[PDB]
């Protein structure tokens, strides 16, 4: 509604993240893709939850070798946002 979550690219704060491969949209929810990249969490606008390698398949990228790199929030893709220490991408191992 109107009224629900406030910052402008302050979303870093909130467990989810706007992103967009080809011509589709969704948003990736970090508490899901902690488990792993294979759940379902990038959700659609239609709310059907999909699998990192699922969301690449609605654009057209299934030929794809990164989702990091295909997938693109705000802008800046994954990978990008993740060096700037902005996307957590999964509990880092090491």
């Amino acid at each position: 509604g109107s009224s629900g979550s406030s910052g402008n690219d302050a979303v870093d704060f909130s467990p989810t993240l706007p992103v967009t491969c080809g011509k589709a949209k969704g948003t990736l929810f970090q508490e899901k893709l902690k488990q792993g990249a294979s759940k379902k969490c990038i959700q659609n606008e239609a709310g059907d939850w999909l699998t990192v390698k699922e969301f690449l398949n609605e654009g057209g990228r299934a030929t794809s070798k990164d989702w990091k790199g295909v997938i693109r929030c705000n802008g800046e893709t994954l990978r990008h946002l993740e060096q700037k220490g902005l996307l957590f991408s999964g509990p880092s191992s090491g």
